[PDB]
């Protein structure tokens, strides 16, 4: 039902942080679109 | 009108995200000084 980050070796999940993040104004349906946003920044 | 990060090799525009800043107590007039803030964060 989440989602998560890892690394490319060691199988060790995390939640997504707003610097591991690339916006661009283009999506192709290879995709998920969440209607919510999945940044989950900070108050 | 708008400012975007970009690649030292690929022309490509991107929207300037939270983690990739700097965040220092001093300026000294080689900059642009926007009175608004421009780190582009979500809700």
């Amino acid at each position: 039902g989440s989602y998560y980050i890892t690394a490319r070796d060691m199988y060790m999940p995390r939640a997504i942080t707003a610097g591991d993040i690339v916006t661009l104004t283009s999506c192709q349906a290879n995709y998920v679109s969440v209607n919510k946003t999945v940044i989950t920044t900070f108050v």
